[PDB]
């Protein structure tokens, strides 16, 4: 009721795609005890997706959930984060601004840093709206994260983008100025060119995650004097649903039980959804937000949220948002759940047969798929897409 003018996001929804396999079946076929996927990792239901949908086909859908014609009319910035790209050279922002009827007076890029690309966009949409309050940015996380049949990293696997209006005074979460962020040089994860499947070195992977958290948590609670016992709830960027509780037990165990029973049950709320999608990449943090707010009770306007954004190489953020009043109409719970209902069981064959199938860009084609937004058509390396 005081104070600056709000910035942040104020409205914010996913997409996966209409199929998914189930970790239990997974396991069978690999010969696992299915335990190493539900507990190991934590991970119920995987996102898999045909090669008639791409990333801008997921950007779109989210996108489409969240915008109004006004909308259209106050974007004047369209970010798409990405570590799935489909072009070295334009940005899935400029193919995204066009579906989505976007004014044309307007700039569209892309960013790339591993799972946090999107969070820069967020951020950089954040100061661009405090400073012509006016305008609003459209910033979508957009993914499709893949390993490969029986490799080590399929359980992990998933697909889809995660669509955020960025407005002043928004109407789900209040932005603050309280960011820390870190920069190291570490080879955890990558994908060099040509490479369809990441580099990974697992172990490193699991320690540079963990210990980014700590670092910029001690920093951040050295600038702010913030704790544990300040924040409602923190919501991570996770690989898989265990790796995050990994990275938050660590720092939190010197926390009184009560605050520890506390901030561990509000994780528990956040990866409700992931358990039932995967790895979204630069997605993940942003869906378990979405989790966050739509399967918790008790959170309330007023309370704070904390936000870790991981990124592989690797860049990390650690920042803050206040819940707006009224935020709890302006959610999208029913469609959500619907959307993960509704979606189609693959049995592990059929899983095979789409995970195997390749786009060939470089042969026209044609592609039939009743999705909107799905591929239609390949012309001279040009893709189409049905609306």
């Amino acid at each position: 009721s005081t104070g600056s003018m709000t910035i942040g996001i104020d409205k914010i929804s996913f997409f996966v795609p209409p199929y998914y396999i189930d970790m239990t079946a997974l396991a069978e076929a690999r010969n696992v005890d299915p335990g190493k996927f539900h507990i190991g990792i934590g991970q119920d239901q995987m996102a898999v997706n045909p090669i008639s949908q791409d990333i801008v086909t997921f950007a779109a859908n989210a996108a489409e959930a969240i915008l109004t014609k006004e909308d259209k009319e106050a974007i004047d910035m369209v970010i798409v984060g990405t570590e799935s790209s489909i072009d070295e050279s334009k940005a899935a922002a400029v193919v995204l601004h066009r579906l989505m009827g976007i004014q044309p007076f307007a700039r569209s890029f892309e960013i790339k840093e591993a799972c946090y690309g999107a969070t820069a966009g967020l951020q950089l949409a954040k100061n661009h709206v405090a400073l012509h309050p006016d305008k609003k940015v459209l910033v979508v996380a957009a993914d499709i994260a893949k390993y490969g049949l029986n490799s080590g990293g399929e359980p992990t696997q998933g697909a889809g983008a995660v669509a955020m209006l960025v407005s002043s005074e928004p109407r789900i979460l209040a932005l603050k100025e309280d960011n820390v962020m870190l920069t190291q040089d570490i080879y955890d994860f990558w994908r060099p060119t040509g490479h369809p499947y990441p580099m990974v070195d697992g172990p490193l992977s699991n320690e540079t995650y963990i210990q980014s958290f700590a670092q910029v948590w001690d920093e951040h609670k050295k600038r702010t004097g913030l704790d544990f016992a300040d924040y409602d709830a923190l919501a991570f960027h996770i690989p898989y649903t265990k790796m995050g509780k990994k990275a938050l037990l660590a720092k939190i165990s010197d926390q009184t039980e009560a605050e520890q029973e506390r901030i561990l049950a509000r994780y528990e709320e956040s990866i409700i959804y992931s358990r039932r999608v995967g790895n979204l990449y630069t997605g993940s943090l942003y869906l378990g937000l979405i989790s966050l707010l739509e399967n918790a009770t008790t959170l309330t306007a007023g309370n704070q949220i904390g936000l870790f954004s991981y990124g592989s190489g690797a860049v990390a953020e650690f920042f803050t948002g206040e819940l707006v009043a009224g935020y709890q109409n302006h959610l999208q719970k029913e469609t959500h759940l619907a959307l993960l209902d509704n979606r189609t069981e693959l049995s592990i064959a059929e899983y095979e047969a789409m995970f195997a199938e390749t786009l060939d860009t470089d042969i026209d084609q044609t592609l039939e798929d009743e999705l909107k937004y799905s591929i239609s058509a390949i012309n001279n390396t040009v893709r189409s897409y049905r609306n």
